């Protein structure tokens, strides 16, 4: 420091940081990007829990996003924006444990509500540095302090040989918890209130938020939670200890590490990062969609039991949760290897192709369970209609994997004392490059919650700008108070809590809030009450 | 003596009576013997043709009702007693009734043949709601109805035996049909244009004449109202008939070299009728509803295979069929043994009471299967609501027993070249004495089709008189041409044929025809395609 902007120099437990003054449309914000919160989990630390970052000397430059955690880079549609906007935007490296902070400029005098973001990507991909997770707009417009962290994904984050000490599993979640601890100790330097931290995240991020709710050591690290299109309960977010062992062992075998656990993990540790990525997909038990190879494991430690069990028996009185879904959770998953589906045509499939899709979509399902699915989704007035079948296949994937789990989550939490608010997101970005048939796909509310439309250079409609402001007010009003509603406002339709009695939730679209009752009530009875029993008995 | 009232049929001369209809006189020939009384050693045997008689046979009154159980659920109550025997009970009961216009029709008239229901254990052609004069007078039709043996006498079978081959009640019907072919021309009727029509068990009987080759040259068109030959109640197997027969024999003291078929039937024949009727309801294998002890048997004779198999493989190309259901097929059955239901209160039920009702409603169901019915029929927005649960219990019984068997029948006949018209009857008689919650119960379209609202002394509303005139036209139009539509009248809308593609059918109520699509399609897919896979797999 001599000629430096005094609002950009800030000390934290690890040492001095230099941030950057960023332009948001309404004014400047402060970003501190690439703050390390753990010892780089490289070398002999691969697969291991993270250690807190050792203090540095001098002023650490925090003006740019740091490395993205090793993963599989999507090459489904090369050059296509629809897939590439999710692809890593920094170098890949095992040295990736860094977090980012956006605060108002100047930093606010009194403590500000803190929002912590946890990216999705199936526990195999993602980065806090993507354009759509840009904390600058929430920071500038809502006066909020926003934090996002990188956490280890794929094998690096979730390969477990359970009961082992050198590869215990859930270390991706432990990175996330370590970043939360960082926020407790340090966020006050940035003008954040560590007594008011809301976690929010989408897809696997949502699943992660829910896992912090269900893991006791995480509970004292945040006060409120938002789960966007993901849950800890459900078919894809966790695996049994047994299944994780099988997957770990198979992967080892594939990369030239034949199986004693010490020997095996030692040998995995000598493998180049790329070789692990190059093989992670080969360990899934069936051809399937919306399943990921290395995900949180039920270890009897981070997760003391299956999320299904923990949500059925938990006391959640102290807890406030906002949850919800987009209109077409399944559609995007179809183009990742369901025969018949593509972004470049209308994806009008046949009945054969539907039955085939369903086996892949519900891989754990017997023949009889698969017929049940098909019979339930068939339109019996037009059982051959290619359009309806295309949409059914999307709804099967969406409902089984997201909507109905969210429904179950909302039900159990609300019965057991939580204040729950629920939504369905129904607006298709005017700028989406995915075809019309895909509707509102998995992930596409995020850019609205973050306020991207306010950036005039992004070509959102004026209507979309206003809509984004609303959503930003809902989310942050929820962070601030535990209620997405506005204290001053006065019809303005109110957003009612979700209860078991009334099952109210709101539609989020360009029109003002409409209250609806029953989140796919009948169809979710199928997945949550019936289907299990078609595996319980046969 | 009135020349109009004197007819010479094959077995001798008859004297009918001139009856009074609101719009003019009709000739009626009531109580014509069509078979040797099936008594003594003829009990359980095929009927024999009636021997010729001398002089002029008095045919001016209804003859005896076939021997049957008399309802005492609600003694003195019109709603039940209107179905009870209105003439003396006797095993001597094989008589038929003919109504014609007065004067005798000048040129050959379409002939309608009625077959009552009563679950194959009750019924009589003499009931007021089967009064054939209105159709005779107004539409210029020749309307015939026969008595046939019911309960043990009509359907007790020891398959493979000469003495009790089963299905004799159907043979009774067949003989009545043969009688119409040989004799109806003398009445002005046209034997080359005979339309069978019937309701409930009567409809199933009609169905069985469609499905049995010898019956096929005795009529040209068919109308099945609220009943089908396929389904869970209309037939039993040779093994199951034997079982019930053998159990009945045992219950009435039979038996104390032959043997053990001839022996057993011999002893049964020695028993007073009331002894057989005393013990008929004790042969059923479970607590159930809409199951009857003695029903047509799959014998490989009358029925060459199961109706379900027969309808699957039949060629139905020169066949016209009118089928339908009432709005509330199941409601009436609930007051007959289903705990929680009664005509004297609104019958609001608990969920537990709903589950218990399902086990009785679907006697063959396994735990899982019954659970599926329950979970399918629940309203997940108000799953505890007593009105819905009561209505759902009603719907389960109607759908399982009538509506979905109809849908299936309609579908197969149309698929296989038959020409099918379908309806749902939704108007509740203003004169009705069953409570409102029962809606339009099983049986209560009949009074309208027969034109009773034309009798001003019966206190039907003007609207109902007009409604009855329309239905009388639909039915007799259908009898005349195989098409219920008014062939010379324009403006409609038209009753289109039922087809497997478009699944079109109409509602009959006070409003003009409305064309709907899919006869309870999703729900019948549950009943016709899924549940069967849940019986014979787990
Ligand atoms: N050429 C093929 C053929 C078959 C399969 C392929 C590739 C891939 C694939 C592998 C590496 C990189 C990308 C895809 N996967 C792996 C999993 C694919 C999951 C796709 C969606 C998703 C879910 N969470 N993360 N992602 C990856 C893409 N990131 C997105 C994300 C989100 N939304 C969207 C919406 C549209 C497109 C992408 C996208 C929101 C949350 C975060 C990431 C499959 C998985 C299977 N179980 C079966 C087939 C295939
Ligand atoms: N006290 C108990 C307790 C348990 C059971 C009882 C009686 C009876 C019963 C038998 C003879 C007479 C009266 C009742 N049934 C026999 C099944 C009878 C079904 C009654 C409804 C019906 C339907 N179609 N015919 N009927 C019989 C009477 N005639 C009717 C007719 C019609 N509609 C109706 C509508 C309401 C009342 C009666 C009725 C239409 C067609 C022809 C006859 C049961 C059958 C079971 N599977 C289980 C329990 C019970
Ligand atoms: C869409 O394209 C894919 C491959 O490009 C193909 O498999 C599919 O059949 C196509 N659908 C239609 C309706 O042409
Ligand atoms: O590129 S957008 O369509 O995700
Ligand atoms: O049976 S009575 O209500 O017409």
């Amino acid at each position: 420091e001599g000629r430096e902007d005094p609002q950009l120099l800030v000390r934290v437990r690890g040492g001095q940081l230099r941030g950057i003054r960023l332009k948001a449309p309404g004014g400047p914000v402060s970003a501190f990007l690439g703050i390390p919160f753990a010892e780089p989990p490289v070398g002999s630390r691969r697969f291991m829990p993270p250690e807190p970052k050792r203090p540095w000397s001098g002023v650490l430059d925090a003006t740019t996003f740091q490395n993205v955690c090793y993963q599989y880079v999507d090459t489904l549609y090369p050059g296509f924006e629809g897939t590439e906007m999710w692809n890593p935007n920094r170098e890949l490296s095992e040295d990736c444990l860094y977090l980012n902070v956006w605060t108002p400029y100047p930093r606010p005098a009194s403590p500000t509500p803190v929002l912590i973001w946890i990216y999705g990507g199936g526990f195999y991909s993602g980065a806090a540095s993507l354009d759509v997770y840009d904390g600058r707009f929430l920071a500038q417009v809502e006066g909020a302090v926003l934090v996002s962290m990188n956490y280890r994904v794929g094998t690096f984050g979730f390969l477990a040989l359970p009961g082992s000490r050198e590869a215990p599993g859930n270390v991706g979640l432990l990175d996330q918890r370590l970043a939360l601890q960082w926020v407790q100790e340090n966020i006050a330097a940035f003008g954040g209130d560590p007594m008011s931290v809301t976690l929010f995240g989408e897809s696997a991020g949502a699943a992660s938020v829910g896992m912090h709710i269900l893991s006791l050591p995480s509970r004292s690290l945040f006060h409120r939670a938002v789960l966007q299109s993901g849950t800890p309960n459900g078919p894809w977010a966790t695996v049994s200890a047994g299944e994780a062992r099988r997957r770990a062992t198979l992967l080892a075998r594939l990369v030239g590490c034949p199986p004693n656990d010490t020997e095996l993990i030692a040998c995995l540790r000598t493998r180049p990062a790329q070789d692990l990525v190059d093989h992670e997909w080969h360990v899934l038990p069936q051809e399937s969609i919306f399943r990921f190879s290395f995900v949180p494991v039920v270890d009897g430690d981070f997760l003391s039991d299956t999320p299904e069990a923990l949500i059925n028996t938990g006391d959640f009185q102290d807890l406030q949760v906002l949850v919800g879904v987009v209109k077409d959770e399944g559609s995007a998953f179809l183009v990742y290897g369901v025969p018949g589906f593509s972004k470049d045509n209308e994806s009008l499939i046949s009945r054969a192709q539907f039955l085939a899709g369903v086996r892949i979509g519900v891989p754990q399902a017997s023949d009889l369970a698969a017929e049940a699915v098909v019979l339930h989704y068939t339109d019996w007035l037009h059982p051959e209609d290619p359009t309806h079948l295309r949409d059914a296949m999307s709804a099967v994937v969406g409902d089984h994997n997201v909507v109905c789990p969210v429904a179950q989550l909302a039900g159990r939490l609300a019965a057991q004392g939580a204040r729950v608010y629920a939504y369905i997101f129904e607006h298709r970005a005017s700028t989406l490059t995915w075809p019309l048939w895909m509707g509102v796909p998995h992930g596409y509310e995020i850019e609205f919650i973050f306020g991207l439309p306010l950036d005039p250079s992004l070509n959102y409609t004026t209507e979309e700008r206003i809509f984004a402001q609303r959503l930003m007010k809902y989310w942050t009003n929820f962070a601030r108070t535990g209620d997405p509603n506005d204290p001053r406002d006065s019809k303005s339709p109110q957003w009612p809590p979700y209860t078991t009695a009334a099952q109210q939730y709101v539609s989020l679209n360009l029109k003002p809030l409409e209250v609806r009752r029953g989140l796919r009530a009948q169809t979710c009875a199928f997945w949550n009450r019936f289907l299990p029993k078609l595996l319980s008995a046969t």
